[PDB]
């Protein structure tokens, strides 16, 4: 027993992490067969960072420009090209530790692990959520970005995001594999803002019935709701409404505690308009809202890659 | 910017783990150089583990009672001994994966990464501290002994713990690579019960000094305090006696943002006096124990492996 914020292990990603540096800029490319992916500011100078237009920039750049190495090897570049906000480098060498992946786009709710990296070398791992406002709550400094978050399913690495940049409030912002932002951000340097936030009710949820299979039953009132009811006052509390497809999600995780879901609902609505009163829930004095369903079962039933 | 919870990069970890099995019983082994070392009840049964005599158990095995399993390799064991608590496996081939490492033995207060297995696989990385009452606070379920703690400097992996068991809050005990047990605990299964633990008070101070970094500065005052008369008052709320030593590991934090430890101090005092009346530091709602100052400089310096 014993519930913590897991991330997947980090091996078939470090694998891939490449240095990346075009003129005086460096960061982090993800090597996947005979392709580097990275962000497309690599390209620019801090000048050109306030407003760049990058087409312009790259056509100025030749493959000889983009100077990439795995660790102590330089890769030689044979091609570049652009799409969207990433680039695309053509090495003439397949990465060898090239793992099963796919680029996946997730959906705000769903979590990921971030390999945190600097100068193409691993700095750390752990895990996050795409927030409802399209943004990320991570720990990212000067020459993070290419670094990249993912999910494995069995041996298939899952790439969902590569880091761009980071918003006033100290959270950050980036994009798919395929170089398209999450939310309605963009890579240049002019004042942006994360729309509010809201709470991802159904990971809310999944939480508190891991604190069920961990004997933390104190929140469990004798109460039901429906679903209209309990969606009224989430509203009131920045909560995002529960869906059926959410009620349907959690099914295992109800049928696992015999706890149905909207009987789970009524004590989450009590926690909303009575606090916790000083008491905490799996060591937490505030509700952990970053686990999805998925992730409880994950970790509660050992799932392994 | 931005602080989160930061395990290691595992993948150095994940290339030694294998599954070791004897008779019935399965878990997950640590394969380095030729040698393989597991926790020492893979050689019980279940009725064996209420009072095992391991040296008696042991004498009735040899080296081909043990399976020993990378991924689908079978390696051949050629010999075994007992050490302590752990099992050594002498195997007939050298793991080509094994990295630069050693085998220490941790002290309270610090903290590690622990890769979570099962039946010699990953499923997932997260940061733990070694507790004053020598337990973590982990997440391990049955099957996952022989899961290892690790840290991580420049390429040497410092291998400090293995796991063996849960006591009864749902904190785990173990032991070094070496085989003795962090604390006073035995791998038998009869009761046992954890002392009462502390606040690690040198970690909280690092934390706070890591919200400042971070510009979550609400809670300091314009006060500073003597040495004495803080662990006057840490006594009373359950917090470990602040040391020289401690004010001295300090140091970077302390002259990076030019606040005294001891006006730090003053800080905390009054947090641990007058609570946080609802506010929250990084996020959190309750004090932090669980980030050396090491951490926190690696994190918000960007330290590289
Ligand atoms: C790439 O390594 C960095 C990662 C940043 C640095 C601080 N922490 C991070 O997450 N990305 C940038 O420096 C990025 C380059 C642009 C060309 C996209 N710029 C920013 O992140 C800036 N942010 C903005 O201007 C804002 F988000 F629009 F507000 C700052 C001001 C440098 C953070
Ligand atoms: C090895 O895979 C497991 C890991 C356990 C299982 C539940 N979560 C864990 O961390 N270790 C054991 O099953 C261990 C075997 C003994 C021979 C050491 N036994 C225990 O952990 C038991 N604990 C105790 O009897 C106690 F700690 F002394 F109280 C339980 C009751 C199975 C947890």
């Amino acid at each position: 027993s014993g519930f913590r914020k897991m991330a997947f292990p980090s091996g078939k990603v470090e694998g891939c992490m490449v240095q990346v540096t075009c003129g005086t800029t460096t960061l982090n490319g993800l090597w996947l067969d005979d392709v580097v992916y990275c962000p497309r500011h690599v390209i620019c100078t801090s000048e050109d960072m306030l407003n760049p237009n990058y087409e312009d920039l790259l056509i100025r750049k030749s493959n000889h420009n983009f100077l990439v190495q795995a660790g102590n090897v330089q890769l030689r570049v044979i091609g570049h090209s652009m799409q969207n906000c990433v680039l695309k480098l053509k090495v003439d060498t397949a990465n060898p530790k090239t793992p099963k992946y796919k680029f996946v786009r997730i959906q705000p709710g769903q979590t990921f692990s971030v390999l945190a990296c600097y100068n193409g070398s691993p700095s750390g791992v752990y895990q996050c959520a795409m927030r409802p406002n399209f943004t990320i709550k991570g720990s990212f400094l000067n020459g993070s970005c290419g670094s990249v978050g993912f999910n494995i399913d069995y041996d298939c690495v899952s790439f969902c995001y590569m880091h761009h940049m980071e918003l006033p409030t100290g959270v950050h912002a980036g994009t798919d594999l395929e170089g398209n932002f999450y939310g309605p951000f963009v890579d240049r340097q002019t004042a942006q803002a994360a729309g509010t936030d809201t709470t991802i009710t159904v990971n809310v949820l999944a939480w508190l019935y891991a604190a069920v299979i961990n004997g933390d039953r104190w929140f469990l009132n004798r109460f039901t709701t429906t679903l209209n009811d309990f969606n009224l006052v989430a509203m009131k509390y920045n909560y995002e409404p529960l869906t059926q497809d959410h009620v349907d999600i959690l099914g295992p995780l109800s049928a696992q505690t015999g706890i149905a879901v909207l009987d789970m609902c009524a004590s989450l609505k009590e926690l909303l308009q009575n606090g916790m009163n000083g008491r905490t829930i799996l060591g937490s004095a505030l509700l952990e809202d970053e686990f999805t369903p998925f992730d409880v079962v994950r970790q509660c039933s050992g799932v392994t890659f």
